[PDB]
């Protein structure tokens, strides 16, 4: 019909053209309708109206996340029959910031080390290939799953990172899929840690799911379950996602590149101009209105739901001059890359050591490029979280 149908099927690192044309249109907010529930949304693009939207304590997070809520995605992300509230059901425990507690410059200053050496030990694997290798399989694969396994989860087996990784590249999908597969894999997700978070929780180690268990009523079973597919769903298909599209954007960019060979302490600005300029969710964050209001005019019914599109505010030119260049010297506002307020990820320390890591494997190795051209590189359609089916590269 006349309204657009969301999301706009921008799978790859091609942004729509419709989000910056709803930037510039006369509405700050625009009305749109989920492709996959039929539910109404509201659409924000501008910079200026995202801080006011994220900022503002009448808009909640968690009412968007509840059952029955107008949603962009096409089935519920919850096992059927459970809270899906993860982040509250640590809060009644009395784990008041577990998440950002173990994730936070402490636990950066532990794992740093390692992650550091790991993209070392995998590029220097690289550095002795021949020909044509592929740097999502063989780079930010392994380099993730130990990610996972050493910060979220604690050692898995090499059949339970593939089982994840599958109920996250399933579930996580606005299309691709069948109704029966999308509910199979939360459902196989909650099952799987109802049988195993005591055990991954009990062995030696640092990781989060460990902190959550083992921190002071007795933390229930489906309490931890709940805590396990949270870390899954927000730690794994997004650092494996923005971990392919940041190859990517230093391939397509070899003069930045150099850059950063010869003044590495430059890498940390290029991480920040990679959050910024590097696409990652295919949808939009959330939040509910709990009262009437207005923002930047558009008066907002209680119950309804606006959205962010991170993309389209990081390429903004109210905020960014020239926002589709990629500028690692860039002196802009703070990107949105992480979000913005109270919900801005807790895992952004442990994810910008895990880009910085990349950035500094790939730049301290002249060379590098893809094989092919970037619109021969094939896609997973359809995922929240934008990821290449392959990086296929050489020296
Ligand atoms: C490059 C990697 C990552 C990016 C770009 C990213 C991005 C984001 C963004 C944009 C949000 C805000 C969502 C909103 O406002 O509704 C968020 C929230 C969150 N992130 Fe990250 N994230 C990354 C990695 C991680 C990792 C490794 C973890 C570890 C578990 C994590 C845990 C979380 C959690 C639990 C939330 C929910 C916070 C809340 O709703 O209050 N993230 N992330
Ligand atoms: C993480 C699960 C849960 N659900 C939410 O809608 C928000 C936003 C969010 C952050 N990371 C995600 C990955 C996939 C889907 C949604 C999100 N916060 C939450 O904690
Ligand atoms: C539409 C399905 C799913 N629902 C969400 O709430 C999140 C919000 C979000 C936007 N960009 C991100 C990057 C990393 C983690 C979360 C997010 N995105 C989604 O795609």
């Amino acid at each position: 019909t006349a309204t657009l149908t969301y999301p706009f099927h921008d799978w790859s690192q091609e942004l729509s053209p419709r989000y910056a044309q709803l930037r510039a249109s006369d509405a700050p907010v625009c009305p749109v309708v989920s492709e996959g529930t039929g539910d109404p949304l509201w659409l924000v693009t501008r910079y200026a109206t995202a801080v006011k939207l994220l900022e503002d304590s009448r808009f909640s997070s968690e009412a968007a996340q509840a059952s029955g809520a107008p949603r962009q995605e096409p089935v519920e992300l919850r096992a059927p029959g459970t809270r899906g509230d993860a982040i509250a059901m640590l809060r009644e425990a009395g784990l008041r910031s577990v998440l950002a507690d173990g994730l936070g410059p402490r636990a950066v200053r532990r794992h740093q080390g390692w992650i550091n050496d790991l993209a070392e030990t995998l590029m220097s694997e690289l550095a002795s290939r021949e020909g044509t290798f592929d740097l999502a399989a063989d780079f930010v694969e392994p380099l993730s799953s130990a990610l996972v396994s050493r910060t979220l989860l604690g050692e898995l087996s090499a059949d339970e990172r593939d089982l994840l990784a599958h109920c996250a590249d399933t579930g996580l999908r606005f299309c691709g899929v069948t109704h029966e597969e999308q509910v199979h894999a939360f459902t196989q997700m909650h099952e799987f840690f109802l049988e195993h978070a005591r055990r991954l929780a009990g062995t030696p180690g640092e990781h989060l799911l460990k902190l959550i268990a083992e921190a002071p009523g007795p933390l229930s079973d489906e309490a931890l379950a709940e805590a396990g597919s949270l870390l899954v769903v927000a730690g794994f298909p997004t650092s494996s996602g923005f971990l392919c599209g940041a190859l990517l954007t230093l391939l397509r960019h070899p003069d930045a590149v150099q850059e950063l060979h010869a003044h590495p302490e430059r890498v940390p600005s290029a991480v920040e101009e990679l959050l910024r300029y590097t696409p990652l969710s295919t949808g939009s964050v959330k939040r509910m209105a709990t009262e009437d209001l207005e923002i930047d005019g558009v008066r907002i019914k209680a119950g309804e739901v606006v959205m962010v599109s991170l993309e389209a505010v990081n390429h903004d030119p109210d905020a960014f001059e020239d926002p589709d260049v990629f500028r690692p010297g860039r002196e802009g506002p703070m990107h949105f890359g992480f979000g913005r307020g109270r919900h801005f990820c807790p895992g952004n320390r442990l994810a910008r050591c895990v880009i910085e890591a990349t950035v500094r494997a790939v730049a301290r190795r002249p060379g590098l490029r893809l094989a092919v051209a970037p619109e021969e590189i094939s896609w997973h359609e359809g995922l929240f979280f934008r990821r290449p089916r392959a990086i296929p590269a050489t020296w």
